[PDB]
């Protein structure tokens, strides 16, 4: 289980917004922690909502929780990290493990957020360079939200 410092807490929020779960527009009972992709919400946190949301006629997603974690990885990480519930706690746990895996923790820790975002581009589609054909936020606007999550850059 990864230690949460503020750079990481911010990379998370930045992701929550990039991902649009904690972006102010999206309705939510917690902070995107109950947000399912597509916008609907879940109220039971003992586990991932595992709700397959049909976004458009040609595309679907399991992405849920703050960092729009595909359930695939949720299972991977909750088992890897012995996460009991899908509490926001467990949701962060995962986000950070992936982040750590992208070897972007030293980057997040040290503010090389473009480098982290680009390093984490394969983790979240809303990030630039991700290449998931999803709406990719300009790197500049992610850095921006990140900064407003409390994160520090450069
Ligand atoms: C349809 C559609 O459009 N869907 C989109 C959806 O896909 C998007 O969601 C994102 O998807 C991508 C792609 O599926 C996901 O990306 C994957 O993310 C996982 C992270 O959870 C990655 O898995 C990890 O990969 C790393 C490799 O970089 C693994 O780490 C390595 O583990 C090995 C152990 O096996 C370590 O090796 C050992 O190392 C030691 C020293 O440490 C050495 O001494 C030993 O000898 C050595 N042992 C061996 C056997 O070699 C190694 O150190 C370590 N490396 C690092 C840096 O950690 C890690 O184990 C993997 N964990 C799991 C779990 O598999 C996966 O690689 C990555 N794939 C790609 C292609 O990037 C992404 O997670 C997902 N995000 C979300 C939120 O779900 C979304 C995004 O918005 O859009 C949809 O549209």
């Amino acid at each position: 289980m990864v230690e949460i410092n503020n750079q990481r807490k911010a990379f998370l929020d930045m992701l929550a917004w990039s991902e649009g779960t904690d972006n102010g527009r999206q309705k939510t009972r917690n902070h995107g922690y109950d947000v399912i992709v597509g916008g609907e919400l879940f109220t039971d946190y003992s586990d991932h909502p595992r709700k397959l949301v049909t976004l458009n006629p040609k595309l679907k997603s399991t992405g849920a929780g703050r960092y729009q974690l595909l359930s695939r990885w949720w299972d991977a990480y909750r088992k890897q990290l012995g996460l009991k519930d899908f509490s926001p706690k467990s949701q962060d746990a995962v986000a950070l493990q992936q982040i750590k895996e992208r070897g972007a923790l030293p980057m997040i820790d040290r503010g090389d957020i473009r480098q982290a975002i680009d390093r984490c581009s394969n983790i979240w589609a809303s990030l630039p360079g991700a290449g998931y054909g999803q709406f990719e936020h300009k790197a500049d606007s992610l850095i921006a939200k990140f900064k407003e999550a409390g994160g520090t850059v450069r």
